[PDB]
């Protein structure tokens, strides 16, 4: 991406969070349910005990508040469950949602991270909201298309998100990216 403020930090945070999520939870074989981080502060990320994943990671000492934050939206990063089969009742994956992105920010982020996640989708969740995560566990096996469900565990779902392909997405004025992994 271009020399645009904050995008490199958010991208790096996605990596840092991935490492921390694996360290905290992978041994359990399942990941935490979504709880909204949208009212957290730099204080309360250290104290909230309702099950917000970034708060858990900070309280485990595996992450700090700046590493948990989306500086583009000004929200702490949303993290919820993801499923790996139809009608599963276990979060066998996790999903993180990056909200409040301009077209350029969204494209830049996809150009840096896209092919490092086995599920990638683009939505329209604004700053202050996590529309995908609040809707439920993310379906990692939804069929891909060229605009919304970009990479998934569906048949032929590990699409290479080249610069050219990224031109077909992030096309709204307000965009969001959901990344998910086993």
């Amino acid at each position: 991406g271009s020399d645009s403020r904050t995008v490199s930090e958010l991208v790096t945070n996605t990596n840092t969070i991935r490492v921390a999520m694996k360290d905290a939870y992978q041994r359990d074989g399942k990941y935490p349910d979504y709880q909204a981080p949208l009212s957290l502060t730099a204080d309360s990320i250290k104290t909230d005990s309702t099950g917000i994943a970034v708060a858990q990671l900070v309280q485990l000492g595996k992450l700090t508040p700046d590493e948990a934050r989306n500086g583009i939206s000004g929200d702490y990063i949303g993290i919820g469950g993801a499923i790996t089969s139809s009608g599963s009742t276990i979060n066998k994956g996790f999903a993180m949602e990056l909200n409040g992105l301009s077209q350029e920010q969204c494209r830049s982020i996809l150009g840096q991270v896209g092919d490092n996640w086995e599920y990638v989708a683009v939505g329209t969740s604004p700053s202050g909201s996590y529309d995908a995560l609040s809707a439920g566990a993310v379906n990692m096996l939804a069929a891909t298309d060229n605009t919304t469900i970009l990479r998934s565990l569906a048949a032929n779902g590990q699409v290479s998100l080249t610069a050219e392909k990224i031109l077909k997405t992030c096309t709204a004025t307000v965009n969001s990216i959901t990344l998910a992994s086993r």
